[PDB]
């Protein structure tokens, strides 16, 4: 616990470092937003509220920034791609230029999006900005040869969430049934991430995204509406997620020689954390004075997800983030062994 608190104190020393870097991400995003609005296909574009800086810049890792551009779309009709539950074809009930039959081409939309951004990068003489894995819905920029920012186009749909979500967002015993109903009345988003079609991609498919809901449940995270609003109600939920993310970042650095861990992501840690919040719904199970135990709760559940090769998407229960289709068996066994060693030995990766 004292070691975990020291880690948390150490992480705070880079508070201003991440602050100023988020401002550089922020300013470039606003110039991008204006140019995109000039285009007929993207003039309803805007910034989605997903991050801790302003409202639109999310930190996924040190110097890895995440921004989502939402696009209000006329009423959409969805067609689930096969039985994948997260991936969908988009149909209608301006964007005409991206249709292939009746299906809105994710690859064609994302292609023009990528093109317009690339045009604004070449034009700007303010700073050094460049372009850049596979299968991502994001277009990632590099600012000042040091700051990385994923920019993701996101179709906004204001209709009821798709059926694959009906048993997801299992917050009823933690944040309440009332809140679940309120959250499910908000829009959902589709990003041009394509399902894998054999060896390539179904380049017309989109994936559901609930990044806005993820931010809301992290910031408004207690059973008590006044959780973390006073000294009597200080929980350690956010600190536990921070320590889980830092554990994964540190292991990925230590195992960088053979890149065994590069498929694992802060998104996996965040998803597992939300499941532990469901499992431990009472604020009394996250008392700040129990940080060590709460972190152990998070590590042991993550370990179980690795061993069983099952980490359910928090909104889409039948989408398994740890399926063999996405992460090979050998990599999940590898990470299990190292987290087991770390937990058995009081986390030597956090030493010094
Ligand atoms: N900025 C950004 N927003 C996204 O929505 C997203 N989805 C994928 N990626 C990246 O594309 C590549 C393919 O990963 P895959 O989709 O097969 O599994 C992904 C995806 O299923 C899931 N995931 C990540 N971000 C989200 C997200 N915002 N919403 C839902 N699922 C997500 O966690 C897995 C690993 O994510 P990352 O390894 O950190 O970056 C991935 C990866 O580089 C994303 N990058
Ligand atoms: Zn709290």
């Amino acid at each position: 616990a004292s070691k975990l608190r020291a880690v948390l104190e150490k992480l705070k020393l880079s508070r201003d470092d991440i602050s100023t870097a988020a401002g550089m991400v922020k300013g470039v995003v606003d110039h991008l937003l204006l140019r995109l609005k000039c285009d007929s296909a993207f003039r309803g574009v805007g910034l989605l509220n997903t991050g801790s800086y302003y409202e639109h810049v999310k930190i996924s890792a040190p110097n890895e920034f995440d921004v989502m551009f939402k696009l209000e779309v006329p009423r959409i009709q969805l067609e689930e791609y096969s039985n994948t539950r997260a991936y969908y074809f988009v149909k209608f009930k301006p964007l005409s230029q991206f249709l292939e039959g009746e299906i809105l081409s994710a690859s064609k939309m994302l292609s023009k999006f990528r093109k317009i951004i690339k045009e604004e990068i070449n034009d700007i003489k303010d700073t050094d900005v460049i372009m850049k894995r596979g299968g991502s819905p994001a277009v990632t920029l590099l600012i000042s040869e040091k700051i990385s920012v994923d920019i993701t186009l996101a179709l906004e749909s204001k209709s009821s969430w798709p059926a694959s979500t009906q048993e997801g967002l299992r917050i009823q015993n933690w944040l309440s049934a009332k809140v679940r109903k309120q959250l499910r009345l908000k829009p959902f988003y589709l990003v041009p991430k394509h399902a894998k079609e054999g060896n390539g991609f179904q380049e017309e498919t989109w994936r559901l995204s609930f990044s806005h809901i993820e931010k809301e449940i992290l910031n408004n995270h207690g059973k008590s509406k006044t959780c973390c609003e006073n000294k009597e109600e200080k929980c350690c939920r956010k600190d536990c997620l921070k320590l889980m993310k830092y554990l994964l970042e540190q292991l990925k650095e230590r195992f960088k020689d053979k890149k065994h861990l590069d498929k694992f992501s802060s998104y996996h840690v965040k998803t597992a954390f939300f499941h532990v919040c469901t499992q431990n719904p009472q604020d009394s199970q996250w008392d700040r004075k129990d940080l060590g135990l709460c972190f152990d709760n998070c590590v042991t559940y993550f370990l179980q997800c690795l061993r069983t090769e099952k980490l359910e998407n928090y909104f889409i229960p039948e989408f398994n983030l740890f399926s063999s289709n996405l992460i090979d068996k050998r990599s999940k066994e590898f990470l299990t062994k190292q987290i087991e060693y770390e937990r058995n030995n009081e986390f030597p990766v956090f030493d010094e």
